[PDB]
C-alpha cells in the first residue's frame, strides 16, 4: 500500500516525534510519565488542546510497542554468574532450551500452545521469574487485578498477561480455553492474542465445579500448556530478580544456535524436557 | 439531478482525497488504518479537528464501497486453480456457480438471497465461504453478534455469514426477512438487503423450537434458498483458499458466456443442478 | 430381612386388594379409574376418608409396576404377517435382535447404553414403532409435555422416557447425558435406578445447539449411552397405526427364541445397530 | 374388565343415589341446587362430613354427564314448521334438515379435525340467538368473554361446549387457538391424563391480527378446522330468543330422518356448508 500524500504541519510533526520518544523510554502510562518527565507533562497540561494529545500519544504508543514491534525487541539488549541460569540449573532444565522458547513464546510464535505454568511447592522461585519477565514487557496485565466475575477483560494492549497462583473454575472455564490458546475474543473480531503465564502450587488442569474436582477439560487444557515443575528450594541469597537479568540471559540464548530447538519444537510436548548431558553448551559444562 | 455549485476549500478537498484513498486500499477500520499506515494515522491524530476526520472518513468509505458500487467490482491455468477443483470434485458445473455468485452478491436473484453449503465435515463448506466473504468489502457473522439478537449491525456490510447455522423459532421471523433479502423495519424508517451465506452440517430446513423440531417454516425457507451439497470430502493438503483464487476464478467465469446461466436464471430451483458432461465448457471438458 | 409380625384388619385388607387390583388392570390414573370402574369411584369418593385411599392406592399401584416389578413382564404376556415384523424387514433390521435387545434395555441391563434412538427421514414408522413401545409399558412420560426449561421433570416414577422428533440443546446437555446414561439424578439421590429413553428424530441429535450455531463436543459422550437405528426405507401408507398386540406378539416370539447370538454382540454394545445377516435369519421369518 | 367387587355400605350407596339424581336433572352448579331443591342442601350442609359429600357430587356428575355420557343424549327430548329455528336456516338458503343432522356429529367431536361452526354476517341476523340456544342445551357450557383476556382457554377441560361471540384471534394466541379449533387436547391435560367450538362473528375471523397490521398467513391452517354458516338476510324483528324446546324438537326432528344427504356430503368436509337444493329438501318442509 502506498502511503497517504497528506503532510503535517509543525505542530504535528512534534506530536509524532513524542509519540516515538515515549515508546523508546518505555513510558505507557500517565503516572510513569509524570516520574520520568513532569516538566513535558506540566507543559501539556497547561491547556484543553494539550491534555487532549496526553491520552492519544498514550494510546498510539501502546499500539506502536504491543502491534507493530515484536516484543522480542525488548527483550533483547560470565553465563554462569547470572542468577536465572543458576535458578533453571537447580530446577534440573536446561538454561538454554527454556530462553529459546520463552523468545518463541512471546512472539506468539508457538500456535496453540500460548500459555507457560511454572508448577512447584511453596518458595521456589515461581513468582519471582514470571514477575521478572513481565517488568522486562511493554505492558502487562495480571487475572488477580481483574473483576473475580470477568478475570479476562482488558486483555488488549498487552503484552503478557500474569495469572499468579491462579485456579480455574468452571464459570471461566469456556473464556479461559480461548485466552489460554491464543484465539482472538468474540469482541475483538466485531470490534476490529497474548501470551499468559501462571504460576500454581497445585495441578490446574483440575477444574473446580462447585464443590467438587472435575476432569472433563484435562485434555483440552493440556494442550495449550507447558509445564516447567519447580520443585527445589532457593536459597535465601537469590532476593529479588531484576530486569537486567532477563536481559543479559535472554540476549545470549538468542545468539546461540537453534538446532535443539526446532528438533523439540517439531513433538510440543505438554511436559518441558529436562537436562540431557550431551546437549549441553560448553559454556555451562 | 446536479451536483450543489458551491466548491469547497483546500481542507475540504485533502478530506476528500483521503475518503477516495480509503476505498482504493479496502481499508475501513481504525485498526486496518493502523497496520497499513501507521505515519498518517498519528499525524491525523494530533488534534482534536483532525481525530475528527478519520472517523468522519470511514464512514463516507464504508458507504461508499458498500451502497454507491456493486459488490462485483470489488470481486473480479483456468483448471489449476484450487476453487474450481474443488467445484468439480463436488460434480458441480464450476461456470454455472461463478455466475451465479456475480449475480447474487449484486442482490440481484430477487427472493434467492442466500446461499447455503450443505454436507459432510471437513468437505470445505467454510473454506469456500470465507474466500469469498474475504474478497468482499466488508463482511459481518452471525456468530459475532449478541446470542439472542444476532441480525444487529447488518447495515453496512457487503455480506452475511452465518457458520454452522440453525433457526430458532424465537428469531425464524426475523431471518426470514434478512434471508429473503428484505429490508429491515428500523431501515426503513431510518431513510436495504444484504447477501447471506450459511454453512451448516444438518437441514438448517429444520427450525427448533424447544426442545423439538418443526417442519412449519419449511416452504417458505426454500423460497429463498439456494443450496449446494458437498458430498465428497477434498484432498488432506487443499489449503486456505485466498482472496486471489476467488479473484481469479469469478474474473474468468464472467468472461463467458451467459446464455445458460439466464436459462436457469427464468425459474429459480431450491436444488443447484449438477455438470452435464456436454454442457461444460471446453477450457474444463 | 423378616417382615414385620403384624397383622391388619378388615378394612386395611380391602384396600390391599384394591392396589393389587390397579396392577393387574393397569389402572395407574383417575381418569383411568373413571372409564374403567365409575361405581368404585363413586362407592370411594362418598367420604373424605373414602377419598384419601384413592390418592394413596394410586400411589402403591404405580410404584408396584415401576419398582417391584420387571418391566418386561409387562411387554409379555403367524410371526411374518405381524406389522412389526414387517417393518423390521422394510428397514434391513433383524426382527428378533431387536426385540431382544428391547427386553434387555427396558429392563436397565445394558448398562451405560440406556437409549434407544431412531433416525431416518419422515415418515417411516420412527413415531409409530415408539409410540407402540410406549403405549405397552405400564406409565410413561414424554419430554413434549414438560416445560421447556425443565424438560427432564416427572422422570421418576415412569416405564419410559419419549423425547419425539427431539433436538438437545447445551443448556441441557448436561441434564441429558445424566438420564441418558442412566445416571440418577442429584435430587433423587437425597430424596431416596434410571428411565429407559426412546428418541425419534429427523435430524443427527449428536449435534448440540448452542446459541445460533452447532458443537461437536459432547458428539463422542453421547455416542456412549445411544444405540441408532436407520429407518430410511419408506413403508406403505396402508400400514397403520402399531397396536400394543403387535408389540406383544413380537417381543414374547422373540424371548421364545434362543439368544445366541445376542450374547456375542453384547460383549461389546456398539453404537450402529448391525444390519440382518442372510444366513443368520431364523427359518420362521424366512 | 372386571369391575371391584367391594360393596358400599348404606351411607355410600345414598351418596351414589344422589350423583344419579344431580345428573338426572342436569344440576351442576351449586346456585342450581339451591334453586331445584333447597331442603336437600340445607339438610347437607349441617355438618362438615355432609358439606364435603355436596363438593364430591358435583364433581361426579360434571363428569359424567361430560366424559362417559355422549352429549347428543341431552340436546335431544327424552308440524316441523312450527319450530323458529327452521324458519331461521330457510331465510339463509340453508337445508334446515342438514344443518341439524351435522350438529349431532359436530356435538360428539365426530367431524375430525373440522371441529368448529362458524356464523358470520352482518348483525342482527341470529348469529348470537342460535349460537346461544345451542349453548343453553349442553349440560355444561363455557365462553371465551368470560376468561381473562390474556389467557382465554383456562378451564376448558370439564365443558362440553366452548361459545366465543363476535371473537377475533390475535397472534399472540393463535399457536394456542389452532390446538382447541382443531379439537386436540392441550399439553397440561396430556400430563394430567377435545371441545367443541362456536364461533359469531361480524368479521372475518380468519384474518389474524399482529399488532397493528392484519395478516393472512394462518389463514389456510385456521379453514382447515372451521365450518362456516353465512347468516345474511335480515330476520323479522319479531323473532323473539330461541329456546332449549326448539333446539331439543328440531335436533330431535332431524334425528329421524334420512342420513344418506349428510354421509355423502361427509365424503368431503368442505369450508363452506351447502346451500338449499330446491327439489331435495324433505317434503315435510314444503
Ligand atoms: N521480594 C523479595 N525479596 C527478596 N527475596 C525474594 C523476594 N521474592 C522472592 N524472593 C526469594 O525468591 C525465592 C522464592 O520466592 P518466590 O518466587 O516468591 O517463591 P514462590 O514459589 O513464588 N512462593 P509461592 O507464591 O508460595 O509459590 C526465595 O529465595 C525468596 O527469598
Ligand atoms: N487453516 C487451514 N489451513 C489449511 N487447510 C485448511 C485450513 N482450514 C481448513 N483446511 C482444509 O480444508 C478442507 C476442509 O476444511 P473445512 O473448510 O474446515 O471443512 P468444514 O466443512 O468447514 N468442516 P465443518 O465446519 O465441520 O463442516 C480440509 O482439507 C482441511 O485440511
Ligand atoms: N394414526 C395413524 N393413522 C394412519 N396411518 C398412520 C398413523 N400413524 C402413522 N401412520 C402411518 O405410518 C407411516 C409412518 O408414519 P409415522 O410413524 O408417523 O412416521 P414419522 O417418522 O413419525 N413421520 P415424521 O415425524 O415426519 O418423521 C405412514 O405410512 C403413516 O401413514
Ligand atoms: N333475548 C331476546 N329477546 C327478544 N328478541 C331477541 C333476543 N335476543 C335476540 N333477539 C332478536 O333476535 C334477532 C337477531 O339478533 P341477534 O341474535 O342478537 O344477532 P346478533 O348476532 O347478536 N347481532 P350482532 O352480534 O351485532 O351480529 C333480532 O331481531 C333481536 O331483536
Ligand atoms: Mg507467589
Ligand atoms: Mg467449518
Ligand atoms: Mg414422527
Ligand atoms: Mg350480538
Amino acid at each position: 500500500v502506498v502511503p497517504f500524500n497528506g503532510k503535517g504541519t509543525k505542530a504535528s510533526i512534534k506530536f509524532q516525534t513524542m509519540v516515538n520518544w515515549l515508546c523508546e523510554n518505555r513510558v505507557f502510562t500517565e503516572d510513569k510519565w509524570k516520574l520520568v518527565d513532569f516538566n513535558q507533562y506540566t507543559l501539556l497540561s497547561s491547556s484543553h488542546s494539550g491534555s487532549f494529545q496526553i491520552q492519544s500519544a498514550l494510546k498510539l504508543a501502546i499500539y506502536k510497542a504491543t502491534n507493530l514491534v515484536p516484543t522480542s525487541t525488548f527483550l533483547l539488549h560470565c553465563i554462569k554468574d547470572n542468577k536465572i541460569v543458576k535458578l533453571l540449573l537447580c530446577q534440573n532444565y536446561d538454561p538454554l532450551l527454556v530462553g529459546q522458547h520463552v523468545l518463541k513464546w512471546i512472539d506468539k510464535k508457538c500456535g496453540k500452545k500460548n500459555t507457560l505454568w511454572f508448577y512447584g511447592p511453596p518458595s521456589t522461585g515461581k513468582t519471582n521469574l514470571a514477575m521478572a519477565i513481565a517488568k522486562s514487557v511493554p505492558v502487562y496485565g495480571m487475572v488477580n487485578w481483574n473483576n473475580e466475575n470477568f478475570p479476562f477483560n482488558d486483555v488488549a494492549g498487552k503484552s503478557l498477561v500474569v495469572w499468579d497462583e491462579g485456579i480455574i473454575k468452571s464459570t471461566i472455564v469456556e473464556a479461559a480455553k480461548a485466552i489460554l490458546g491464543g484465539q482472538p475474543t468474540r469482541v475483538d473480531q466485531k470490534m476490529r492474542g497474548v501470551p499468559v503465564v501462571i504460576t500454581s502450587n497445585g495441578d490446574i488442569t483440575f477444574v473446580v465445579s462447585g464443590n467438587t474436582t472435575t476432569t472433563v477439560h484435562a485434555k483440552a487444557l493440556k494442550e495449550r500448556m507447558v509445564k516447567l515443575n519447580f520443585t527445589v528450594r532457593c536459597s535465601p541469597d537469590m532476593g529479588l530478580l531484576t530486569e537486567a537479568d532477563v536481559q543479559q540471559w535472554l540476549t545470549w540464548c538468542n545468539a546461540q544456535s537453534w538446532d535443539h530447538y526446532e528438533n523439540w519444537a517439531i513433538n510440543y510436548t505438554f511436559d518441558f524436557p529436562g537436562i540431557n548431558a550431551d546437549a549441553l553448551h560448553p559454556d555451562l559444562q
